């Protein structure tokens, strides 16, 4: 079983994914946020398996709460509405372990989370296009 | 309590997905189809009636303003998702049921959908914002 700990501002996405990842049968949403206080709170205190933020959120940022989580064993998932590539050198520095676009299909994100807990880097194919 | 078709036009993946997903549990509703721009909703709508259209005002090619404005007349109630004035009054002459921000409880959508369906006008108490 993956703990996941899902933080996002825009409460209609926060809500309908983590209904979606709770029907996963490998897969359980321990706590919610809308900040990126609330992530390095909850993953400082309860050690979730898996973190799953948006880059840009009210307080401290994905990036920042990231950063600050660096050191943890939680693998992180940034979740992306453009492409940002002046943000994601920052989110490879910061040991984000996967950095997602909203517009994916929401099927990869279940895959993306096992692949991560797998040690695997994920990246949007579009950063790749972006950036090269 | 008859089963309500629905129609999503949303173009972020990750957000059509998992809103369909989630209305899907609901036992008086069906997911009858997913779209990415305003003419897959204007397509769909005109071709097989869903009861409901969820729609996201932006979208490439054809708006879900453009597109609400175009079906105007179908039968079909819409509702529109946005992120973020002028926008508004424009969805209310087209005849915009629903109004929606993707900052709201994913569980106003069902109420909302629900609400709609029983003539009702849902505008977020979120956009008042001021
Ligand atoms: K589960
Ligand atoms: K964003
Ligand atoms: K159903
Ligand atoms: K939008």
């Amino acid at each position: 079983m993956i703990s996941i700990f899902i933080a996002e501002d825009q409460q209609m996405l926060l809500g309908a994914l983590g209904s979606l990842l709770n029907l996963e049968d490998d897969m359980e949403v321990v706590g919610k946020g809308t900040t990126g206080q609330d992530a390095v709170d909850f993953v400082k205190k309860r050690q979730p398996d898996v973190c799953i933020m948006d880059i840009e959120m009210p307080g401290k940022t994905g990036l920042e709460a990231a950063e600050e989580l660096k050191d943890t064993g939680c693998k992180i998932i940034i979740l992306t509405t453009f492409a940002r590539p002046g943000y994601f050198q920052r989110a490879i520095k910061a040991g984000v372990k996967g950095y997602l676009l909203k517009d994916s299909p929401s099927e990869e994100l279940a895959n993306a989370i096992r692949s991560v807990m797998n040690g695997k880097r994920i990246y949007a194919p579009e950063l790749m296009e972006d950036l090269y």
